């Protein structure tokens, strides 16, 4: 093929511009994200059961639901949580392999054949089967401090949600606020002056307010003669509070009817009462927006922002829509930095070029192919259904190093050839070729089975390694291709010949730097010919130089991905059990005022009434939103500063109630730093109290007697509350003319709310609801009092009936996998396996008696599987590299030299991100670099280029033993040779990669964490490669004399 | 799948027209071959075969229906519940029936939701909340045998 | 539909309308006040009607 | 029970502004008649399946159902991927009995 | 499958009551991994013959 | 008519209107793929001009 597109550039030609148009064709055609979808399927069903406990929830509803749930395909395990806010949860977890919509048609049908078992509210409000997974773009933010915040809510229901969820790319527009309803307080005290009830007011309200059907006139079945049919029309519904309030309850003979409003209050309010937002302590309305699959996030941004516009503009007078947090800016800043780190490697290798070579002609061959190769990379990924986010703008950038040695490469050995023997671009051209074919397809073949292993692994890990590979395998491919096919036509037609001896009449700047050059080069050439002297003492070295690499290696800390400055930081607050939601609201307020005291924070959002803990009216939860990078560039304005400074000003100041602030680390299925989480389940159902008993005994079994860090083993649920049971004496009730149903109809009537009717409001259906007058239900004394009828008359004051009291009840409820469950989360300190610890938890739980189970929960599930999949990939990666070289060199021993360079950069990443480390230490900062992913995929690329490198330099070096040389001189030949191309190509990529050593901004976690590893490790692997291969080589060839 | 999709989508339309037994014991739809793979045993010497068979359909059929390649698991016998023998010798001296029996035991034995004291549209000054609790639930034989009829 | 005929590129008695040709229906406009006034429930009237 | 703008407004209206975002969706329509009916044609567009557009289409009227009032949720929303031109016409024949 | 139930059997174990045990008289799959075996030897055996 | 009275088709009508605009991108196609041809087969940038 080298010979071949070297008298054709036309066809070579056409085959550039057929991979530019696919590039461009994928390009134009990919969808754009933030992060790709590395969860598991998860679908949830968020039952409605108001005025309830957590247990009769749990045991009418959610076990009831859970105990269908058994045969779906695909279902890894499922959770059950339920509080007493009177909702409830069923969280289905699926396997891999396995389709989200399938999935979810699966649950609603095993759901449709249960929902007539339970109560009748839960089928009143219904049931819902949604998937957990979503793709957030936006937050939409309606404040007006002029208008109710349920007055904005049906403004944003009507005339903005309808608007936003038409744009191209919407895919979901989720209000956040309970709906408009028609509320009814009924005063007990008029029910028992009249002598009425609740029911009375529940059938007065479901007959009065029905819809009539009466049909056609003259319809089709008629008689003879009939000439007009016409639709008859009939309204019997209200629509308005004054039409609500004339409802009759009781006619009487006289008159004298008594009204809904003679009795009670009627009016417009909300169907919840509990959630409440605020916006800098402002009345706010929320609207998420979720992207859409096989859209674009910047585009569809820039719509909503334009519709935004374009509303706001008939907005009434005082609401404001605002956007404090977005998505989609994170992806258009990755793009820009792609774009910059393309223009500075083109600079660079213009630069090296133009210094090197002594030529403007020579600068254009790479500045042609990289972006080809990029481009067919692009057309690859989006033939494989990827799409563009962080994760492949950074395998992008990661591959711009590579794709550019091999035009450096071809351009060296041509110029070499050109200035050594003369000949034109042509004959230089093929015999360049001729020699760097076979070593071009050796390197390739390498390359790609060092990156295949990385689209192997499992998990949320495995999804993100697969982007990296798919994009940097491919470029490569591509790399490869150019070079074999345009690359020599390039050099063969946009070159011209040089004269003979032209560079020593040459004289100037470049005249010296070809001296300096060449008199290092004397010098690299004689240092590596005392190398090859002491064979036994370098060998003992590099032996000595790897085993500390791989013991700095297996000293540094594991982690998944570095947590990134997002620009927000979240807080939770929780107040003590029983607190009410003025108390909250107050501590939201002192939150605020604590929060816009930081100059580091634009907007704060606060939400009352439901916290990532737990939902009731003690917790609290708010998300303070940074300002821009460019205005928080100092020591402590990052989000970790802001939110200790936060901590601490809330642990002063907040007297009720303790608020934490965390920064949310990247995506959370691939979360870092919670431990490891266990489920103690009961298996005989036991009860409540022996399984808070076992998990005691559990914490102090892990506290004192384990390794478990003491200062985190603690329970992750909500202890338990004073609650106001009520127990019946039914023996009292049948002694007097009072029924068992009248006590239910009482403690209904009470308390809870309840659900009767709808109504139409101005075109849409709205519910009607009965809450019985909050003014009365408020102290404990109330039940008492609660005079419930007997056969005749009412005359017991529930006293002689049942016997009101105070005890310890459950707030919270959670079943895994069908039996109650607990949940812990641990922590090893340091320097010990999660393996050991793992099974410490599970001898411990072993100990206690039969009947106490232990589950993985999050991550920890992947962990309990042995990491032997990563050891033995790299294994059968590494057997196959020897393989490829094997049948590149025809033997069996100089694959064998190759592959000694491997441990070089392994050492000098690691001694490099120690340095760092320690560097960070010593200047007071944390050391912020670990064992991530982003090191693993520097080290492969490093130890890629380093297997280039010595790939070229072991193909230079045999091929010049069989022309009559010696092992020595032919090692020294082909280092003297080679010296200069891997000169270039690390200068080009130091220089490359120094703008990401030192990044600071968005997503500057990352872009450091990459960039420390790749600049350290081909630095000294460049240093010790240059040194240590020849030497390998000399001794591959004096230990394993040849056939 | 799709075939099973239809399935459901079939019989959501005529599920109503169903009597009321067929509705509260529901309508199973299955894709699973009519031979059986394996018969597993739960041979035991202290409990009888109706306790085995309620520990099997509480901790063991839930735990083998989960398996990849699982299509039903058959249960040959049914779990526990509270029945009820009535004599009809005996119904005819106090002139009672079994609907007397069934409404007794649908309105004595039913679920008790009582709500929150201090709930949160609440006055100004509300500081505690209490979740209210009434069990008005039969769990064991002799409460059951407590019903009252008259 | 008026402009479209008469014009050369389309040909009349074929330009029609895909409505539904509005008709005229019987509204029945029910005084809760005069049933109240004279003891008729609304559940009456509605199952007179149905 | 319905006039043709309550059908619309209350439950044809909610599906269509729900069904939004499905991969494939070409255009949507929406009839409501006065007899207390309504029907919601969504025609997809080429590069899409039939049994997935299905299943989307199922999957997002479920999670929305919730919405719509409570007798369209008795007698339900029936789901139909049919042509709409006939391409037999079976006619039966008799002098002997009458045509119910 | 019967791999799988046995397992999720032998881990159940574990946590039945005092007196009670489990078995599986009846198991179709020994008969195909027997057949397997056997027909390995008999290949292992053409094998050697050649 | 005016504005805010905008205009769609149904049927095969909008099939039509998606014949308007890929005629000529699909006799473009034709041609530079017919030129593209020539170019690698004859090895000239001026036979496919002719
Ligand atoms: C990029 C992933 C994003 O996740 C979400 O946005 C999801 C959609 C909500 O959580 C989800 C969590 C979930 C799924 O819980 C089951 C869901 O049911 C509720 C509604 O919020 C979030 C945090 C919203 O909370 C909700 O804001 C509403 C205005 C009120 C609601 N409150 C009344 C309850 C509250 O929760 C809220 C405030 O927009 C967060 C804004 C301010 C952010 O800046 C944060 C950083 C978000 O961009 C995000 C966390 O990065
Ligand atoms: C896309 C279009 C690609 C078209 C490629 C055409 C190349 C044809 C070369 C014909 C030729 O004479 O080459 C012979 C060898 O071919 C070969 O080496 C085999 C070429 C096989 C085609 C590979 C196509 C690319 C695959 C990418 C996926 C000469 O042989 P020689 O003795 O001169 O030396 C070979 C050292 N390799
Ligand atoms: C890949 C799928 C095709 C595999 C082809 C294997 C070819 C093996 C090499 C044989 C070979 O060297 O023949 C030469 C290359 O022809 C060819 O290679 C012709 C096929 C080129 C690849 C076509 C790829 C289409 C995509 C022509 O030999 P010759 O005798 O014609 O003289 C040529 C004087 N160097
Ligand atoms: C000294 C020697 C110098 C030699 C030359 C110097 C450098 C030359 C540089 C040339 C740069 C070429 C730039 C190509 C423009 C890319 C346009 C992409 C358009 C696109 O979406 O994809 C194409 C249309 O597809 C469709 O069917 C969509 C329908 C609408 C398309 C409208 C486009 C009309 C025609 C425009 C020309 C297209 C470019 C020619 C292919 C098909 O691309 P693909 O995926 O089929 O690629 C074939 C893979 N095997
Ligand atoms: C080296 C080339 C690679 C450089 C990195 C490019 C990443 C840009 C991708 C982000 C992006 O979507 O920009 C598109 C503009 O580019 C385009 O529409 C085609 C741009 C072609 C770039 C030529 C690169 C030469 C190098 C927007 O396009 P869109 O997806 O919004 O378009 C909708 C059509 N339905
Ligand atoms: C469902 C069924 C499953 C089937 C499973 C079986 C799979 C078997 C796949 C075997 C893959 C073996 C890959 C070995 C790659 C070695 C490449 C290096 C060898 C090489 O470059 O020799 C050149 C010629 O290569 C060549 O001519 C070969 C070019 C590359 C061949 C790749 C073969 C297909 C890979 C896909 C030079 O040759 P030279 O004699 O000029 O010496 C030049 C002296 N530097
Ligand atoms: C003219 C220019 C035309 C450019 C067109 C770009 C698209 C190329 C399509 C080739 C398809 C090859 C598929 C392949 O290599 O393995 C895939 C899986 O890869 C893996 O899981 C491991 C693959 C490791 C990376 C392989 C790098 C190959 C680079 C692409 C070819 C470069 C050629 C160099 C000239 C198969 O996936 P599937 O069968 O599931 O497909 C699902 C489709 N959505
Ligand atoms: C983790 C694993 C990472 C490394 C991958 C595995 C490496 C295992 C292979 C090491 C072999 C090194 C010794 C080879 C050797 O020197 O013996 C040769 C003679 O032996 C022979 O004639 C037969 C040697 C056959 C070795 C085949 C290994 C296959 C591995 C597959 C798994 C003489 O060597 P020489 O240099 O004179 O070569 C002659 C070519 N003319
Ligand atoms: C893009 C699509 C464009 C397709 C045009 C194919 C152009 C082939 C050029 C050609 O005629 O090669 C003849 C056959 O050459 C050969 O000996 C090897 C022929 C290999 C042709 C590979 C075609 C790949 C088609 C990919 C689609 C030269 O003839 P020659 O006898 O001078 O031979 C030269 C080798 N020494
Ligand atoms: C509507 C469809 C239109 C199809 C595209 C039309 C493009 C016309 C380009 C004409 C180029 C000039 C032709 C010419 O004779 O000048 C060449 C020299 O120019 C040069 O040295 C540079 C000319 C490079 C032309 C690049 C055309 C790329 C087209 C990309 C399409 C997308 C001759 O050169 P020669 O090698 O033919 O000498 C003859 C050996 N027989």
């Amino acid at each position: 093929m080298a010979k071949f597109f070297i008298d054709r550039p036309i066809f070579a030609w056409v085959i550039s511009i057929f991979i530019i148009a696919a590039g461009i064709f994928g390009i134009k055609s990919l969808p754009v994200s933030q992060y790709p979808s590395v969860a598991a399927p998860t679908i949830t069903l968020h039952a409605i059961y108001p005025g309830a406990s957590a247990q009769v929830m749990e045991g009418s509803v959610l076990s009831v639901i859970e105990r269908n749930m058994n045969g779906v395909e695909g279902l890894d395990y499922m959770s059950t949580s339920a509080d007493s806010s009177g909702s409830g949860s069923v969280s289905l977890t699926f396997t891999p392999d396995t389709d989200e919509n399938l999935a979810q048609v699966e649950v609603q049908n095993k759901l449709s054949e249960v929902l007539s078992t339970l109560p009748a509210t839960v089928q009143q409000y219904g049931v819902t089967v949604s998937k957990a997974r979503s793709n957030f773009l936006m937050i939409v933010m309606l404040s007006s401090d002029v208008q109710s915040t349920e007055e904005m809510n049906d403004y944003a229901q009507r005339n903005v949600v309808p608007e936003l969820q038409r744009i191209e790319g919407v895919g979901q527009v989720r209000l956040f606020g309970a709906q408009r309803a028609m509320r009814i307080w009924v005063d007990p005290k008029k029910l028992q002056n009249y002598n009425l009830s609740f029911a009375d007011v529940g059938s007065a309200l479901s007959a009065q307010n029905i819809q009539i059907s009466a049909g056609s006139i003259g319809s089709l079945p008629a008689v003879r003669g009939q000439t007009v049919t016409a639709t008859v029309t009939a309204q019997g519904q209200l629509g308005t509070a004054e039409e609500f309030g004339n409802v009759i309850l009781r006619a009487n003979t006289d008159g004298s009817n008594i009204y809904l409003k003679d009795v009670a209050k009627v009016g417009l309010g909300m169907e919840d009462y509990s959630s409440s937002t605020r916006l800098n302590g402002v009345n706010t309305t929320g609207m998420a927006v979720m992207l859409s699959n096989s859209g674009n996030a910047m585009a569809t941004a820039k719509a909503v922002k334009e519709r935004l516009a374009v509303l706001e503009k008939y907005f009434p007078q005082g609401m404001s829509w605002k956007t404090p947090y977005d998505t989609s800016k994170f992806v258009e800043i990755s793009i820009e930095k792609v774009i910059h780190t393309l223009i500075e490697a083109m600079v660079l290798v213009f630069v090296v070029m133009y210094l090197f070579l002594q030529n403007i002609r020579y600068t254009l061959i790479p500045t042609i192919v990289v972006p080809i190769s990029l481009l067919g990379g692009f057309a690859f990924i989006s033939y494989m259904g990827m799409s563009i986010n962080v994760l492949t703008m950074f395998a992008m950038i990661l591959v711009i190093g590579i794709v550019v040695d091999d035009a450096i490469v071809v351009v060296e050995n041509v110029e070499r050839i050109m200035a050594g023997e003369g000949l034109p671009p042509k004959e230089a051209t093929k015999k360049a070729m001729g020699q760097i074919s076979g070593a071009v397809i050796g390197i390739t073949a390498v390359l790609i089975s060092v990156f295949v292993p990385l689209a192997m692994f499992s998990g949320a890990a495995g999804n993100i390694y697969k982007q990296f590979a798919l994009t940097m395998a491919s470029s490569i491919a591509f790399s490869a291709f150019l070079a074999l096919t345009l690359t020599p036509a390039l050099c063969a037609t946009m070159l011209k010949t040089i004269p003979k001896g032209h560079h020593e009449e040459k004289k100037g700047f470049f005249g010296w730097f070809n001296k300096k050059f060449d008199s290092w080069t004397h010098g690299y050439e004689g240092r590596v010919a005392k190398v090859l002297r002491k064979t036994f003492r370098m060998m003992v070295v590099y032996i000595g130089l790897a085993v500390v690499g791989v013991f700095l290696f297996m000293r540094l800390p594991t982690s998944f991905l570095p947590t990134e400055d997002q620009g927000f930081v979240m807080v939770s607050v929780q107040l003590p059990a029983g607190a009410t939601k003025e108390r909250t609201d107050a501590t939201l307020a002192q939150v605020t005022q604590l929060a816009k005291s930081i100059p580091e924070i634009e907007n704060i959002i606060t939400v009352s009434g439901f916290s990532f803990s737990g939902s009731g009216q003690n917790m609290a939860m708010g998300f303070a939103i940074l300002k821009d990078w460019n205005e928080r560039t100092a020591s402590g304005s990052d989000a970790v500063a802001v939110a200790g400074k936060l901590t601490g000003m809330m642990m002063g100041t907040l007297k009720d109630g303790f608020g934490i602030a965390v920064v949310p680390p990247p995506i959370l299925e691939l979360g870092n730093g919670s431990g490891l989480s266990i489920n103690l389940q009961d298996r005989n159902n036991t009860g409540h109290t022996a399984l808070l008993a076992k998990r005691n005994e559990l914490i102090q079994k892990m506290r004192a007697s384990g390794l478990f860090d003491p200062s985190t083993v603690r329970a992750g649920g909500l202890e338990d509350s004073p609650q106001l049971k009520i127990d019946i004496n039914r023996a009292a009730a049948a002694a007097q003319g009072v029924s068992f149903a009248d006590i239910r109809t009482a403690l209904a009537s009470a308390l809870s709310s309840s659900y009767v009717s709808d109504f139409p409001n101005q075109g849409r259906l709205q519910r009607v609801m009965v809450q019985a007058d909050g003014d009365a239900r408020m102290q404990p004394a109330d039940i008492l009092n609660l005079t419930v009828p007997n056969s005749s008359g009412i005359a017991v004051p529930l006293s002689s009936i049942a016997t009101v009291s105070w005890q310890m009840g459950t707030e919270q409820s959670v079943r895994f996998n069908g039996y109650p469950a607990m949940e812990l989360s641990g922590s090893p300190a340091t320097g010990v396996s999660t393996g050991q610890a793992m099974e410490a938890v599970q001898k411990m739980v072993d100990e206690l008696g039969s009947g106490y189970s232990l589950e993985w929960g999050g991550q920890s599930r992947e962990e309990a599987k042995g990491g032997s999949q990563t050891i033995a990939l790299y294994a059968l990666a590494a057997v196959a590299v020897f393989l490829v070289l094997a049948a590149l060199y025809e033997s069996w021993s100089i694959p064998l030299a190759v592959l000694l360079v491997m441990p070089l950069g392994l050492a000098g990443a690691a001694a490099g991100v120690t340095g760092r480390n320690l560097f960070e230490g010593l200047l007071g900062s944390v050391p912020s670099f670990a064992n991530d992913i982003y090191f693993q995929v520097g080290f492969v690329t490093v130890m890629g280029l380093s297997a280039k490198n010595a790939i070229l330099i072991i193909e230079f070096a045999k091929d010049l033993q069989a022309q009559g040389k010696s092992a020595v001189e032919a090692a020294l030949e082909a280092a003297r040779l080679r010296f200069r191309p891997i000169i270039m190509t690390s200068f080009a990529f130091i220089l490359g990669v120094v703008p990401l050593y030192i990044a600071g901004g968005a997503s500057s976690a990352s872009q450091r964490a990459i960039g420390t590893t790749v600049f350290w490790g081909m630095l000294i692997g460049t240093l010790l490669s240059v040194f240590l291969v020849p030497l390998f080589y000399v001794v591959v060839r004096k230990f394993f004399k040849e056939t």
